[PDB]
């Protein structure tokens, strides 16, 4: 899978994003890759922030749905005009599927000013879809209309640029060291999966493990932090202050409200605590953990100083980039189940790794999933 290494390009904070084609003849935009989402949405009109959109006027294998998509969310809204068109992916496999698509004509706060993409591939399923799961996501269509294996994988590099890959059909195993490790999709709709227990420093944070997925825990490349349930990260919170005495901090700086800064190259990563999850496994009794170092959750600022990258939720655990730059994942479709590996490109230093390790023996599994 040569051909779909280094895919990926980024700006620090703004997402990571994938060349596509878009109708006949081909229109190449800047897609970003958000498996929290299950729309493929992309700018359709001349929005100021937006380096290029899609027209649709030029395309003749463009089908129109006449059917409208509003969609307000947390953090903004956009809306847009459902149609169909020929959808290809340079640096992906060598196919062409018809695909539904979005064309976005009114958002706020959805595009970012200053980013260099134009449109969300959304990579989730069906179920989370708008306005509904009648519409079709990509990633199915591509699988319904070709061999492409139902799978991909995602290495997300970080370091400002970024930079990474998604192999879409398969798994390259150059971009780990290691073993993959899986953990089951716990349903299909967002990236549903269930932490069982969680580590500071090896130290068990000793909450009860359902508050861990309370209501929610997913793996989404579309989000920057590692968030964690109010309950959780105030728990993480104090035990990474204690873990980090060396040193004093503002409460600000733990609530993102504030940076904290040091000298080039004399930043003391060693004053601060590895971060463990352990998450379900594919055997009954069965766990296994991944652990991020302080360079995952303390990210650069340019625009040395740091921003501390996890912060409080009530939509559930996200393991966002601060989790995934880490990690090869493998989002094993097929078998409904993620693989987490060691990644060949993760930021470390020559005292810690990041580290997927297992089996370990963890019971009442189930019972850490949040039911209605
Ligand atoms: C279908 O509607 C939506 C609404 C929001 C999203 C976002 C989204 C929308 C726009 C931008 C971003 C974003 C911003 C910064 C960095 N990375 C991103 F993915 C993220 C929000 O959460 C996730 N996972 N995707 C995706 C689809």
């Amino acid at each position: 899978f040569v051909e779909m290494v280094d895919n990926l390009r980024g700006k620090s904070g703004q997402g990571y994003y994938v060349e596509m084609t878009v109708g006949s003849p081909p229109q190449t935009l800047n897609i970003l890759v958000d498996t929290g989402s299950s729309n493929f949405a992309v700018g359709a009109a001349p929005h100021p922030f937006l380096h290029r959109y899609y027209q649709r006027q030029l395309s003749s294998t463009y089908r129109d749905l006449r059917k409208g998509v509003y969609v307000p969310y947390t953090q903004g809204k956009w809306e847009g005009e459902l149609g169909t068109d020929l959808v290809s992916i340079p640096h992906g496999p060598n196919v062409t599927v018809r695909a539904n698509i979005a064309a976005i004509t009114e958002s706020d706060k959805f595009f970012i000013n200053g980013s260099n993409w134009e449109g969300i591939l959304g990579l989730a399923y069906a179920e989370i879809a708008r306005p509904d799961d009648s519409l079709e996501p990509f990633f199915d269509s591509l699988v319904k209309q070709t061999h492409v294996p139902n799978l991909f994988s995602l290495q997300l590099c970080g370091a400002a640029s970024v930079g990474g890959s998604m192999i879409i059909g398969g798994i390259d195993h150059s971009l780990y060291t290691g073993s993959l490790w899986y953990t089951p999709i716990r349903r299909e709709w967002y990236y549903e999966v269930i932490i069982v227990r969680v580590e500071i420093n090896g130290q068990d944070l000793k909450m009860d493990c359902k508050e861990y997925n309370y209501d929610k825990s997913i793996v989404d490349s579309g989000t920057t932090n590692l968030r964690l349930p109010k309950k959780v990260f105030e728990a993480a919170v104090k035990s990474i202050k204690a873990a980090s005495s060396t040193e004093k901090f503002p409460d600000g700086f733990w609530l993102g409200e504030q940076l904290v800064c040091w000298q080039a190259g004399t930043t003391p990563w060693n004053i601060f605590p590895v971060i463990s999850l352990y998450l379900m496994g594919e055997v009954t009794n069965q766990s296994f953990r991944i652990t991020i170092l302080p360079q995952q959750y303390l990210r650069p600022v340019e625009d040395d100083c740091y921003k501390f990258a996890i912060s409080q939720s009530s939509t559930g655990t996200v393991m966002g980039a601060v989790i995934m730059e880490g990690f090869y994942v493998v989002f094993d479709r097929a078998r409904k189940r993620i693989g987490f590996a060691v990644s060949a490109c993760h930021v470390h230093d020559e005292f810690r790794t990041a580290a997927v390790e297992g089996p370990f023996v963890t019971l009442d599994m189930e019972d850490c999933g949040y039911n209605i």
